[PDB]
């Protein structure tokens, strides 16, 4: 598979959009979040929302939801077309009834529903989800907001893929060794404390072996002071497509 | 009286050169954002003006280009800043906006975070009274029509300025504006292109007379905008970013 980080940035970065990953995978583009940002970077990149086969929601936060509402209204009214939104189960409900309701309620053209603008496929935790031949999606409870639910994802039994994520010394270990993911890609705070964010310094802790196998993501405007000062781990580009090989 | 207006972003809702349409208005020291979209965080951060720096922000309706942005906001201000600014929302939308769009991001209950309040103070309106928010600034608001079922707003800015926000043309209720005193000048919804629906198109307000025409400046237009210089009768297009005054 192959991943292109339209944005990579932590929630109010200004130098880089909001940490949303375009996947591609045998043909098939799906969208990991879609921020506040999300259509202008889609639209900087020359990706028009048409060719986004599906979008997966891993939280619900400005920066990982802010853009649907955009991308439901110009799929419906300007294109005519159904792209699948694939929600957490936990998620499907407040997804809508208390975040994208608002706006995109339209009582009198009858789009009461979340179903009104995509074909919304509500997806098990802890189930592998072959979302088209040759792309699985496995979601992992991650911890981010105590209370709220929020996701990790492994991909193609290959990526593990963070989200929004508090940092796991044991999780991250036992992936590097068990033989489930080879790439993980993680969120990166640059400043301390930490919170509900896994921190550089909380990384640096890994062992080498983990530091191989991880880029860094979700960072803030600062990122370039650390350039070179991550260990072994690197810094998601943003907009440059990484292919991820076996 | 006076006041000044600097358009934060003169854009439509899907523009993609201009940022949302937002308005700081600023009167007797007092700063107002008028709605607080997805891109006023970044238009903002472009101006220089630091969030803090914003007494207040007033919503007209419940769209992303209009509300999507105030997540952002309430975050910086109580993690960051430890501040508290106003949220002003007209009564009919002050449960919509938490219930049906805030509350999923903002909604913290394991830290005591389960309403609006927590982050704002939040003041709500009612329609068709007059609110002085800040001795000197008066806000009235006027039910718009945008979408059908939907209650969105325009307001009256100190008897001086009517802001349409999103609006469907009125003809009759412009005209009234242009000669019952109780505006000079009016910043409208201009939709560049054909058929009308939900905002007022350009053809439409150049159906007005050109004493009216005189009156406004347009706004909330699309990325296509520097095409139709020249080309909207009396009427010009607001500079995004420009700060225009107002007087008398
Ligand atoms: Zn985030
Ligand atoms: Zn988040
Ligand atoms: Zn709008
Ligand atoms: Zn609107």
């Amino acid at each position: 598979l192959q991943i292109q980080m339209i944005g990579t940035g932590s929630a109010f970065a200004k130098k880089f959009y909001n940490n949303n990953a375009l996947v591609k995978c045998n043909g098939f583009q799906l969208l990991i979040d879609c921020g506040v940002t999300a259509p202008r970077a889609l639209h900087e990149l020359g990706v028009p929302i048409t060719g986004i086969d599906g979008i997966l929601i891993t939280h619900i936060h400005a920066d990982h939801v802010g853009g649907i509402e955009e991308f439901a209204f110009r799929l419906k009214y300007k294109y005519g077309m159904t792209i699948k939104l694939f929600v957490p189960a936990a998620l499907v409900n407040p997804l809508w009834d208390h975040s994208l309701r608002g706006g995109l309620e339209n009582k009198a053209e009858g789009l009461e529903q979340l179903a009104d603008y995509f074909d919304v496929v509500a997806l098990e935790e802890a189930v592998v989800h072959e979302i088209h031949p040759g792309l699985t999606v496995e979601l992992v409870r991650s911890q981010h907001i105590a209370g709220k639910a929020s996701y990790s994802l492994l991909l193609n039994n290959l990526l593990f893929y963070s989200s929004d994520a508090r940092f796991n010394y044991a999780q991250l270990v036992e992936l590097s060794t068990s033989g489930r993911c080879k790439y993980i890609l993680h969120d990166c705070q640059l400043a301390e404390p930490a919170a509900v964010h896994a921190t550089l310094n909380e990384l640096l802790t890994l062992p080498e072996a983990v530091q191989e196998m991880i880029m860094l993501m979700h960072y803030d405007d600062e990122m370039e002071q650390f350039i070179g000062k991550s260990g072994k781990m690197s810094f998601m580009q943003q907009h440059k497509t990484y292919s991820f090989t076996e």
